């Protein structure tokens, strides 16, 4: 489908897990079963983001399952979560490479710099963090 006008900084590529921070307070606070957290820890993840214009995919693989999102932003798209729920929510985009979602009162920002993924997300008190990088 040719080029389909090329545009800089897309959200478009893999990146695997470097590190992440309050994991085990973030999927005990979403309620992820206590196994499937200090294990998950140390299982490796990836994952697979495509900006498609407006549209978006985020693909997340770890703890040997996988969660696939589909959104558009500026319209209102059914985000799912790790423990299996699907909430409507609209997604907004800033002119700094970021995005910003807000679904069962986790506030999710990510931000793309160059080859690297950073992510955050904040519900209630706990400030969970993730880093990713191009693979």
């Amino acid at each position: 489908h040719h080029h389909h006008h090329h545009v800089a900084m897309s959200f478009s590529g893999k990146y695997q897990l470097q590190s992440q921070e309050n994991f085990e307070a973030f999927m005990k606070a979403i309620g992820l079963p206590e196994e499937l957290i200090q294990k998950g820890k140390d299982i490796k993840g990836v994952s697979e983001i495509v900006q498609n214009g407006k549209h978006f995919k985020f693909t997340i693989t770890a703890g040997s399952k996988v969660i696939q999102n589909e959104f558009t932003v500026g319209e209102e798209c059914e985000l799912e979560t790790m423990t299996g729920e699907k909430v409507k929510t609209v997604v907004q985009l800033e002119g700094d490479n970021k995005l910003v979602t807000t679904f069962k009162n986790i506030k999710s920002v990510t931000e793309l710099n160059g080859d690297i993924i950073t992510n955050t997300m904040t519900l209630g008190d706990i400030v969970f963090k993730r880093i990713s990088k191009r693979i």
